[PDB]
């Protein structure tokens, strides 16, 4: 019997097998959970990736910018988990910022049209997925979103930092709504993880001043972290998400749990 | 000789004579500053209000959602302050959230179209005004924006809280850009102030559960504040903004100064 | 197989069966841990209390103000857990402030002799127990201390708040030392719990202005908490400590996990 | 007419002319304040230093660990400022930690006897000086203490960091007491300043791993600071203290104002 034995958990954000959500899903399945996965735009390709998980899982279409997708999401989840059954967990691992909003592009040069798209997908969608799925979540359930500590500004991350600040605020309000259902809402602030998306930004900064800053920024995490930080090892972050999905943190909500090696508690 | 003697300061956000920006402008003029004011959509009506300031000041049109207005703002400021002169200060006091995003309306029922408009006007515009005006600001200058502490969620303020969280993050990045010009960027987190806009929200909540919560929320500020809090007295907040516009906090930037009676430092 | 199956965990702070440490110990044993308990001054009486735990556990004398007790603690733990075995966990649940430092007594009237004793027992001892026991802790181990959020001042808690602020700082430095051993160090910031010690303070404030403030303070936790707060139910806090003692938060150190119903994330 | 024209301000902490308090005193006098200075143990030598201030000022003996000195302090201040006059400001700039508590000495090797002395002088004395002097402070007055941001641990600063965490908590409680008198209480968190005391620690770490860490730590402040940081220039910090002593931040209390170049708002 695993940490999440029999728990029904919806997991968003699986883009490649380097996605944090891929490893969250893997660990959750290793711990006995029954998953429902979401994706958009690349469904056949996503299924080829999710086939590499230890267990099978239904894959549902969800464009969080599509009101009709959100309006039918709960009904479509019930179709695959069965009449009279509800979700015990919801994992929000979708974060996106157009290219103008990150990397080597100057902070002032991101048009609001791009920033708005990023905040829609990265922050507002945490509330709209909770709105859609709380009516079919079980008392004692858990909503977990992925965060990257935006309390201090930093090179390159730029408007994605702003979107994470917005997400942290949204999480505190989602917690107020989720509490009416006996459901917790929390974020996991992870250290840097080498996803293909982040690698594309870092790679596109090679030889530029932003890339020098990014290198110093990344190297600082492992240095600051009293237990170190491995950007190529997403498993400690996935385990932390599963901790919040379990009932072992039953009095924590509206909150932020740091899975960052302790880096954010140290100046050097 | 006053605190801001001879300093040229652009002040946005004067809607009525209850606006915080009205009192910022008044105190700045009492302290010797030469002001440039901005407004949109009600220019003849705004001039009738700004006539009630102690000193005359040019009034320039600025819709922060209008790219052309922003593209010409610096040129139009130079037209009124004179060739070869620059601004010493910039006051951002524009905050707006459509009705769906505040008050008695449920948090989950605000469409993103409304939230996005509020974040554009309340948070992104802090960066786009800095982008427009830093090229004509003097070394040692000061950009100040108005904040309402969003670190903890609260009834009724809803998506405006999210917009303020975004603004705090934007301020930290504006500080990085402003530093290249020798310019500071800070926010003043004020206690609640009875503007006509906030009074309309509070008034529209009378008899509803949100209005009960708002009353308890407001009454808590004066109780928590070790020196009290008067929601009808914006002068302590205006003086604090003028402190940041002066050169008496010359090593503070990217930061948040609380003008709230100390309420946020006390639980009860 | 439980969450802490076979883990050897030292638990301090069991004074009565209302002590948080009593419930931490109970849940840890329910989850398969093998405990070593500490106490001072009332050893026969403490054994009568610890007899009421589900499983037997050795009880060792430890006055944290006694240098000789600390100098021999590791040797005495090895005597009871066996040659070649080490601890996997350390629970610090000792907090004490003389009567002058809490309750109805004015903040300014606590002599430093009393404040110093409280900070010795409540904060410095977290470092000195880590100093004594890290040499006999296993890689992947976990040190957990009990906290009460001191980020904002509050009535009655007075110098105990100051001692908790000191403890939070000590924890961040203990994490730097513990990391060299592959050991994490964290605090759990709990909501208010009706221990006999806290009840004695609250009871001694009945009819006084501090007691009125304490009542409003306590009632605010359950109100603010989106999932509520029960001061008579220490189990959610005990489960949270066990979460940190497990390996399900393996990238968290130097940190503070809130087991408070989410109260600290909400203003009202 | 200067920022503090005619204000009577007591200034503690002048050890050498590199002391932050020396520059606070100088700027305050440049701004028209009338000062009362305190010192202990080196009074003839301190007078030779305070002679180098722009204006004369009485020097009073104050060992903050001496209860009799504190019991008579208000009477002795009145003796020099005159019957019926009161103080408008109080500057606390005394910070001390025995050698075992900082620098290259291991964190775990500081005996509590040393830590306790440091916390007495660095943190508790902020409350006991407020207790002594609030009865002779004017409504609208201001108490300011010196801080060094202890929210994240760092090399070498060790137990002095713990003492500053304690001080920040004490400040929030002093604000509750000071509010009854119409008096504000705040701290200024400065960036690193090359006092003779800090230089002795840094100098004693030359060639050791702690000295390498200290160098990286110091160099990071100017790098992180969007407006830079000069450790040899205490004037920006002194001006910030004078800002809080004035009436230009009249709604700020129990709080922390950062005079650090903005370094603490940036990760890199």
């Amino acid at each position: 019997a695993g940490l999440l034995e029999g728990k029904r958990i919806l997991v968003s954000g699986i883009i490649t097998d380097s996605s944090i959500a891929f490893h969250i899903a893997r660990v959750a399945q290793e711990q006995g959970a029954q998953l429902v996965l979401t994706g958009f735009d690349r469904l056949r390709l996503i299924q080829r990736i999710t086939d590499r998980l230890p267990e099978k899982a239904p894959l549902l279409e969800l464009d969080v910018q599509n009101d009709e997708h959100l309006a039918t999401l709960a009904d479509r989840v019930v179709e695959v988990i069965g009449e009279g059954n509800k979700l015990d967990g919801l994992v929000h691992s979708i974060g996106f910022m157009p290219q103008s909003g990150m990397g080597i592009n100057p902070f002032f040069d991101a048009p609001y049209e791009d920033v708005s798209k990023g905040i829609h997908i990265s922050a507002y969608s945490y509330a709209s997925m909770a709105k859609a799925l709380l009516p079919i979540m079980n008392r004692g359930g858990s909503i977990v979103g992925m965060d990257f500590d935006p309390s201090r500004a930093m090179p390159a991350y730029n408007w994605m930092t702003v979107a994470k600040s917005a997400l942290e605020s949204v999480n505190r309000f989602v917690a107020r709504e989720a509490g009416k259902y006996g459901v917790r809402s929390n974020l996991v602030a992870a250290g840097p993880i080498r996803t293909l998306a982040m690698a594309a930004i870092v790679g596109g900064a090679l030889g530029e001043e932003a890339g020098a800053q990014i290198q110093l920024l990344e190297e600082g995490w492992d240095q600051r972290a009293p237990i170190g930080w491995n950007m190529k090892d997403p498993t400690p972050v996935a385990k932390t998400v599963c901790a919040l999905l379990s009932e072992w943190l039953p009095a924590t909500t509206g909150d932020i749990i740091f899975a960052d090696g302790g880096a954010h508690t140290q100046l050097l």
